[PDB]
């Protein structure tokens, strides 16, 4: 039930000591990564988010300006070029503020929702690294919302709604919500922190979401609402987060022209719904015990013959399924049908199609699932249509399940 | 027709001195980036490529083994962690070999085509930086093909076929091909370079490709076929490259079990079709002067109302076009309709849909293009199908 064990079994990824905390995504694991990206992008379109891409490294002087250098130095990778030192970004907020600062912004541009699948690199202590859940290089489903003070309630509510919307796709039953308050090392006045912490609490209360306080776990610039998911050992892992920030836009000279034609500093909301793709995939691997939902499965269908007599038929079906958009593979090895079924069941392939002379002649397929069920024979076109519905709807359950 | 000027006008990207040679991709520019990713992925499924993702940095000992540290040192970004050096990867080849080395490989696994949109970082001299053409951080449509010696001809032929297949989508008329031979500083024996250079020369001639030699411009590990495209002032930019490598797999302990059950070292072919996304987007921007083809346009359709009376009707169409897979925006601002049209025309939006009272009553829409062509009232579903066909076929011209 360990995601590291399942990851090796399904050939999802590997790690080596030439790059501690750095993930080598194999073809099958990268497929899950990219499917989550498509799923997130469908939500970004629905909730009207921009998607951008910031540079990997920026000058150290900018990270000093944000207060990151003083409160985050130990976790930052640095490099140099031409007598100038750069920081590999551990966060995407300063890059998004730089994009916001291009061109004059007015209140008609707010709220401005700017998302990124941003690569973050943090020099986490090597003793704390754990599989995919704690790594040194990860990709956040990050976004930053620039808005007025009057828009805070609506935008924070939208982030909370998005969290439960996207978590419901995976059928999570245990979602623990925490409000992380000010840490010992922080910027911003006590009055600002009181307003920011109260705003997040009111938003949670308004949505009728029970939560507990997590004292001192907030960011150095803003408090956090934390959505916690649990692994196989029931250990708590922070995945969802929404942050209410009154300080960083001022530090980076972000401003917009208000209704009064007076210059105003926008409020910034930081949020990551999945958290990081690496940690969320690890949580998904242990939650499903490798039985990924069909829309997430690296290989959705395996088609396989009894002898050569059905080998040509299998190849035609694999091409037909592939043209229909289904991740399908052919297993034409000289092995017993039970041998093939057991191997691909270990690979957690959702559906295995068995082809004898009976099916070759009838144009049908014998259907078997990774759960050991025998679904019998039904027509190829019916199988295609049901699989497409299961994939497009991102259904959690298989056929007749 | 300078891409830096067009990129500023169209809000595609920006660059700052706090991050020299590093691109801030804005929403509209990142849309073009992602569309090229979709285009490349569609082709790579056709040619049966894996897609992987290597990590950002690896131990400097790795780059010593490949010879990169001796032949590529000054152009590499380096960092530190717990008394160890790490190299920000300037290439994706060592990472792909590491994935190849996971698990036993046999001849039945070859040719193994392993692709990645690999982020590369190179410390290019700051005086050589130029817009999107030459940057310090870029993404290559990279891949490495592990194959046998007998499979070299077919695999290199497939790489060349891929280059002209994907380039024909953009209608490039001038594609200049060069064969770069052994540099001064290189690894591998002379005999291997003789064979590798001859193999690439034979492939170019067999493919009816006229080419010129570029002596000493090959990689320190392999010769390379270079596909050259030209910017607005006809400056030569290397985008496509095919590299034949007989040395790196051995240095990185790559091997497979042959048909004879003997350990054998695979041949590696390095290839990038577009080159880098940053440089190719720059080429496209100057080639089209900001008039991106509809499948590439950041915003394909803008629907505007003349007054408030049609504001609802515009919203329903915007949802209906968006549900059809079209990047569409509604312009309901309190501005004159002529003001709205001019703004989106200057943004090179391919199609602009104007909705008056007669459009609402008839369920139609008035269509005009960024080139000033007026297409009159057209049925809404006729708009969508024609738009879908234009995006589907990746057509160069508006129908
Ligand atoms: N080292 C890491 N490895 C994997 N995911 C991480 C790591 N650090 C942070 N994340 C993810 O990024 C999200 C947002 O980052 P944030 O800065 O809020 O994390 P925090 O340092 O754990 O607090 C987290 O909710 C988590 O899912
Ligand atoms: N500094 C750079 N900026 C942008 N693109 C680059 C840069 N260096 C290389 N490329 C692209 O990467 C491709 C392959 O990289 P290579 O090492 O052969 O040079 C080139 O054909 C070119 O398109
Ligand atoms: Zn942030
Ligand atoms: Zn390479």
């Amino acid at each position: 039930r360990d995601h590291r064990k399942i990851g090796k079994q399904l050939d999802l990824y590997h790690m080596q000591e030439e790059a501690p905390g750095m993930v080598f995504w194999h073809n099958d694991g990268w497929t899950i990564f990219r499917e989550l990206e498509v799923f997130v992008r469908s939500k970004l379109k629905e909730y009207q988010y921009q998607e951008v891409k910031g540079p990997f490294m920026m000058d150290r002087v900018l990270w000093e300006k944000t207060g990151h250098w003083d409160n985050y130095k130990d976790a930052m990778f640095t490099t140099s070029s031409e007598n100038r030192e750069y920081c590999i970004k551990p966060m995407n907020c300063p890059g998004h503020v730089q994009i916001f600062n291009q061109g004059l912004k007015s209140y008609r541009d707010l709220p401005l929702r700017m998302a990124e699948f941003g690569s973050c690199h943090r020099n986490e202590p090597s003793g704390s690294l754990h599989g995919l859940m704690r790594v040194r290089g990860f990709t956040q489903d990050d976004a930053h919302i620039f808005c007025t003070e009057e828009q805070i309630r609506d935008e924070v509510n939208g982030c909370i709604r998005l969290v439960y919307d996207m978590y419901s796709t995976f059928g999570f039953e245990k979602i623990v919500v925490k409000l992380s308050t000010r840490p010992e090392k922080r910027i911003g006045s006590d009055e600002m922190w009181d307003r920011a912490e109260a705003d997040l609490a009111v938003a949670l209360e308004e949505n009728n979401i029970p939560f507990e306080y997590q004292l001192g776990e907030g960011a150095f610039y803003a408090p956090k609402i934390e959505f916690t998911l649990y692994d196989c050992l029931d250990r708590a892992w922070q995945c969802g987060t929404v942050q209410l920030d009154f300080s960083l836009p001022s530090r980076l000279s972000a401003s917009y022209v208000g209704e009064d034609n007076e210059r105003k500093v926008p409020v910034m909301i930081h949020r990551a719904i999945l958290g990081s793709m690496e940690r969320f995939i690890g949580i998904l691997t242990e939650e499903f015990a490798g039985f990924f939902p069909t829309w997430l499965a690296p290989v959705q269908v395996v088609i396989m013959n009894i002898t050569d007599s059905q080998s040509e038929y299998v190849n035609e079906l694999t091409q037909k399924l592939s043209n229909a958009g289904i991740r399908v593979k052919a297993d034409l090895r000289n092995e017993k049908i039970g041998f093939k079924i057991r191997e691909h069941t270990l690979r957690r392939v959702p559906y295995m199609l068995v082809c004898g002379d009976k099916e070759v002649e009838s144009g049908k397929v014998a259907v078997r699932t990774r759960r050991g069920k025998d679904l019998g024979s039904m027509d190829v076109n019916e199988v295609i249509e049901k699989l497409q519905q299961e994939i497009r709807s991102r259904s959690l359950k298989q056929l007749e399940e």
